[PDB]
C-alpha cells in the first residue's frame, strides 16, 4: 500500500533503474604550506575537468531541450567562473591553509547558505541549483565515478530519491518511460517537467527506490496510484486495460470543442495563451492552451534593438503562426507607450504615459509602423488561423479609420500577389472606459472583443498599475469595473460576436465563475494558469454561476461580491 | 437717429462732461553735446513728478476698486522703472543727441509697436495699455495741465472718444451716473466694468461727443438705444417711464431661483461659478452666479506656502461663505495630485499623477488633512450655506469611509462648543468611470453629484488633459462621455437628488442645449462662462433640447451628434 502524489496520470511497464551515490568524504585535514601552492593546482586541474564537462552537458541540453535549458547552464558556469569564487577559494587554502575540498565547499555552502536564511519558498529552490554546482565540485577534484543518465542502452524507468535540473538535461525522454522519485513534490523541478511532457511519473513515493533493486520489473498505475512488483499477469493484465482507457480518454478529448473548458452542465469557453514571443508557445502548449487570444506585439518589439520591418515582423508572425499548428492566434497590433517603452524609438517623456501618446494613438500618427504591422499581419495569415486585435480603442472614429487601413493593406498585398487569409477577423481590445461604454456601436464594427481589464481597471479606477502607494485601490473586481464587463460580454452577444479577455482577471482564480457566469466566451492568459482556471471551469455549475455573476453585479461594495464567490466556493465544490 | 452696441440696458438724466485733449506737440530739434546733460536732468526732473503722481493713482485704485485693480498700477509703474528704460532712454539721448519727448517716445513706442505685430487681440489690447504709459509721459515731461476725473463736485454723464484703464480706476463712480464711448466695442476695458458695474453705458456711439458740449443735458434710453439732447418734457417723462419699467424688471428678477437660468418653456437649472479663493466671488457676482458650485479648496492652498491649518481653512472658508451673502458654495474638499500638486508636500514623483496618490487618497493616508479641513468646513457652515463635495471618487467603500469620518469630525465639533450647520449636504464628484458606473449605489449614499468632466473625459479616454500631442483624442462630447453624464444625471433623479457639472463642459456652449435636454441641474463655470451660458439656457426650448439630447445619445461618432447640435442652432434660434 505505496502512495505517492502523481504528478501525470498514464501506466507504465518496463525495468526500474535506481540511481545509487556514494557519500562524499570531506579530509578535515590541515595542509603545509609546501601543500598550498599544489592544492590549489589541484582545484584548478579539478576544476579544468569540471570546466570542459560541465561544458558538454550544456550542448546536450540545447539540442535535446533547446535554449530554454542551455542558458541555465551558461548560468550555472558563469557562476563557477565568477572572479569572486577564484580569490575566496584561493584566499582561504592560501590564509587558512585549508584542502581544496573543504575550502572550496565553504565558499558554495556559504552563498547557498545565505539564500536559505531567506524566507521565500522560490529563492530556497534556486538556492538547491546553486548547492548541486559545489556538490559536484567535489566530486570532480576527487574524481569520483559518474553514472551518466546518457550511458541507457535500453528502455528502463528512472527511480531516485531526487533529480538535480543538471540530470533532467543529459536525461534520455526516449528511453525513460516515466518518472518516479520521493523528493518533496510538485515544488520540484523534475515534477514540472513531467506534466509539459505529459508521462506518467510519481515524486511523493517516500520510500519506493529503497524497495526497488536494479533491474526490477515494475508496472506504474499512475491511475491508480499504485506500484506492482514483480506481479503476475492478472496485474500485469488490468493494468495492461486501464492503460487502454488512459489512450481512449485522449482520443476522445482530443476531439475538437471537446476539451476540459466545460463546466459540468455542459458550458464550453476557450482558454487561450497570451505570449509574447514564438518561446511562449512552447509554454502555451505545456499548460493546455486551445490557441492564443494575445499576442502582444510589442514584446517582439522589445526582443530586437532596432525596429522591425515589414519583412522581420512577417517572419516572426509565420513563425508563430505555424508554431501553432492548428490552433488560432490573436494578434494584437502593437501597444507601446504606458509602462511599455521600446527605448530605441526615443519618442519624447510624457507626463502620464498611461494616459499618453500609446499604442495605437502611434501607429495612426505614423503610418509607416501601423502599416509594415498589418501588412506583416495579412500577410503572415497565409500560413496560420491570426486575427487582428487593436490596443487602447477609445472611440467608433478610430475602428473605422483602422478598417479602412486594413482595406488599403489588403488591396495592395493583392496587387503585389500575395496571399492572405481573406476571412481574417478583425476585433478590438476593449480596455478602455470608452470603448466599454460605447460597446454597442463598437460591436457592430468588429468581430469580436477581448477586455484588457489591467487597462480597464487602470482607467475605470484611475490607478496606476504602476504604482505600489495606491495598489490596495486597483481592483478589477469592482461593481464599477465587473459592471462594465458584462456590458462588454452583453454588446458582444446582442451582435452574435464573442468577448474573450486577455486581461490579468481572466487568469485570477477569483473572478473565474463570475467571468464565467456572466457569459465570457473566451479567457486569455499566462499559460501557467491555464490549468487553475479550467479545473474551476471543469468543477463549475453554469447555471449557478449565472445566478453568482448576477448577485455580483449588484453588490455596491467589493467585499459584498467577495462573500458570494466565497458561499459559492463553500457550498458548490 | 445714433445707435451704439449699448453695453449695459437702464435709463439715466444728467449733464454730458466731455473730456477734451490737446495735441502733444514733438520737437524734432536735435540737441547740442552742453544739451544732452540738461536735456537728461529734463528728463529725471519729468519723471520724477510722474513717480509720484503715477503712485498716487495707485492708492486711489486699491481704495476705490481693491487689490484688482491696485496692482495693475505697480506693473504699469515697474515696467516704466525697468532698468532697461533708463539706459535706452538716455543712451539714445547720449548717442542720437535726440530730445527726451522724441527719445523716449521711440522706447515706449518701440515695445508697444513690436506688441502690435503680434497676430492677437488680447496681446494688442495690453499693448494699448503700456502704449498709455509712455503717452502721459510725454505730458508729464511738458507739464501739461491735466484734468483728472476725480475733481468732480456735480453728478454728470461722463462722454470720451475712448477711456484708459488709469482713467478708470480715479474715476468718481457714485458722481458719474453712466458712461458713453464712441471707443471700438466690448473689448474695451472700460466697457467690461459697465456689465460688471451694471449701469447704463453705450461704447460704439461712433460720433456723439463730437455733438456734444460740456454741460449740455441729454437723457441716455439704454432700452430703444437712442439719446435725446435737450428734449421737451415730453421725451423726459417717456424715458422716466422707461426707467421705471427697467426698475420693475429687477424687483421681478429679484425674486429667487425664477431667474434668466431658465429656458423659453419654463424648465430652470442652476448656474454657479467654479471659484478658488474669495477673490474670484467677485467675478461671479459680477457675472450673474446663483451660488457657487465648486469652490476647489487646492487652490486655497496654492495661495500660501505653508498647509493650511484647521484654523486658517475655517477663516477662508467663512469669508467665502459670507462673501458669497445668501448664496450656496459646494465647498470640494481638496484635490492635490495630478497635475495639481503644491510643492511645499514635497510628496514624491509619481510615474502618472493623474493615476496616482490624488485628492481623497491623500487625505485618506494623512487623516489630519482630511480631519482639518471637513472640521474647518463644518465650522464655517455656521456662517453661510456651504456643502460638501469630494473629489475622485471611485467607490460606495470610500463615500461611506468618509461620512463616517464626518460623523466623527461632527461629534467631535458638538463636543466643544462649536456650531455647525447640522443640515450639511454632503456629495461627491462624479470625475470617474467608476463612479460613473456605480452612479446607482452612490447616489444613496450621498445628497448629491457634480459631474467632473475635465477628470472624466480624461479616464474614459485615458487622454491626459495636459498632453497636447494627444490633445485632439481629449472629446468630453463623445458618445462615450455622454452616456456616462447621462447614467449619473439618471441616477441622481431615480434616488430625488440632483446633479450639477463643474467640469468645462457645463461652460462650453455645444454642450449646454444636450447639458440641458439630459436633465443636469446645475452647471458651474468660469464665471465669464454664465452669460453665455445663460444665453443659451434662456432662448431654448427645453423639450426640443430633451430630443435633441436623446438622438445625440445615440449617435456613435462625434461628428454625428455635432451634426444634431447644429441643425438645432440652426432650426430653432
Amino acid at each position: 500500500m505505496i502512495s505517492g502524489i502523481l504528478a501525470s496520470p498514464g501506466i507504465a511497464f518496463g525495468k526500474a533503474l535506481l540511481l545509487k551515490e556514494d557519500e562524499i568524504v570531506i579530509d578535515r585535514k590541515k595542509i603545509s604550506a609546501d601543500q598550498v601552492d599544489q592544492e590549489v593546482e589541484r582545484f584548478l586541474s579539478g576544476r579544468a575537468k569540471a570546466s570542459a564537462q560541465l561544458e558538454t552537458i550544456k550542448t546536450k541540453a540545447g539540442e535535446t531541450f533547446g535554449e530554454e535549458k542551455e542558458a541555465i547552464f551558461e548560468g550555472h558556469i558563469m557562476l563557477l567562473e565568477d572572479e569572486e569564487l577564484e580569490q575566496e577559494i584561493i584566499a582561504l587554502i592560501k590564509d587558512k591553509h585549508m584542502t581544496a575540498d573543504a575550502a572550496a565547499h565553504e565558499v558554495i555552502e556559504g552563498q547557498a547558505s545565505a539564500l536559505e536564511e531567506l524566507d521565500d519558498e522560490y529563492l530556497k529552490e534556486r538556492a538547491a541549483d546553486v548547492r548541486d554546482i559545489g556538490k559536484r565540485l567535489l566530486r570532480n577534484i576527487l574524481g569520483l565515478k559518474i553514472i551518466d543518465l546518457s550511458a541507457i542502452q535500453d528502455e528502463v524507468i528512472l527511480v531516485a530519491a531526487d533529480l538535480t535540473p543538471s540530470e533532467t538535461a543529459q536525461l534520455n525522454l526516449k528511453k525513460v518511460l516515466g518518472f518516479i522519485t520521493d523528493a518533496g513534490g510538485r515544488t520540484s523541478h523534475t515534477s514540472i517537467m513531467a506534466r509539459s511532457l505529459e508521462l506518467p511519473a510519481i515524486v511523493g513515493t517516500g520510500s519506493v527506490t529503497s524497495q526497488v533493486k536494479n533491474d526490477d520489473y515494475l508496472i506504474l498505475d499512475a491511475v491508480n496510484n499504485q506500484v506492482y512488483v514483480n506481479p503476475t499477469n492478472e496485474v500485469i493484465d488490468k493494468m495492461r486495460a486501464v492503460q487502454e482507457q488512459v489512450a481512449s480518454e485522449k482520443a476522445e478529448l482530443a476531439k475538437l470543442k471537446d476539451l476540459p473548458a466545460i463546466t459540468l452542465d455542459g458550458h464550453q469557453v476557450e482558454v487561450c495563451a497570451n505570449i509574447g514571443t514564438v518561446r511562449d508557445v512552447e509554454g502555451a502548449e505545456r499548460n493546455g492552451a486551445e490557441g492564443v487570444g494575445l499576442y502582444r506585439t510589442e514584446f517582439l518589439f522589445m526582443d530586437r534593438d532596432a525596429l522591425p520591418t515589414e519583412e522581420e515582423q512577417f517572419a516572426a508572425y509565420k513563425a508563430v503562426a505555424e508554431a501553432c499548428g492548428s490552433q488560432a492566434v490573436i494578434v494584437r497590433t502593437m501597444d507601446i507607450g504606458g509602462d511599455k517603452e521600446l527605448p530605441y524609438m526615443n519618442f519624447p517623456k510624457e507626463e502620464n504615459p498611461f494616459l499618453g501618446w500609446r499604442a495605437i494613438r502611434i501607429a495612426m500618427d505614423r503610418r509607416e509602423i501601423l502599416r509594415d504591422q498589418l501588412r506583416a499581419i495579412l500577410r503572415a495569415s497565409a500560413f496560420g488561423k491570426l486575427r487582428i486585435m487593436f490596443p487602447m480603442i477609445i472611440s467608433v472614429e478610430e475602428v473605422r479609420a483602422l478598417r479602412k487601413e486594413i482595406e488599403i493593406y489588403k488591396q495592395e498585398l493583392r496587387d503585389e500577389g500575395k496571399a492572405f487569409d481573406e476571412s481574417i477577423e478583425i476585433g478590438v481590445m476593449v480596455e478602455t472606459p470608452a470603448a466599454a461604454t460605447i460597446a454597442r456601436h463598437l460591436a457592430k464594427e468588429v468581430d469580436f472583443f477581448s477586455i484588457g481589464t489591467n487597462d480597464l481597471t487602470q482607467y475605470t479606477l484611475a490607478v496606476d498599475r504602476g504604482n505600489d502607494m495606491i495598489s490596495h485601490l486597483y481592483q478589477p473586481m469592482s461593481p464599477s469595473v465587473l459592471n462594465l464587463i458584462k456590458q462588454v460580454i452583453d454588446a458582444s452577444h446582442a451582435e452574435g460576436k464573442w468577448t474573450g479577455m486577455c486581461g490579468e482577471l481572466a487568469g485570477d482564480e477569483r473572478a473565474t465563475l463570475l467571468l464565467l457566469g456572466m457569459g465570457l466566451d473566451e479567457f486569455s492568459m499566462s499559460a501557467i494558469s491555464i490549468p487553475r482556471i479550467k479545473k474551476i471551469i471543469r468543477n463549475t455549475n453554469f447555471e449557478d454561476a449565472k445566478v453568482l455573476a448576477e448577485q455580483a453585479l449588484a453588490q455596491p461594495t467589493t467585499d459584498e461580491l467577495m462573500t458570494l464567490v466565497n458561499k459559492f466556493i463553500e457550498e458548490k465544490t
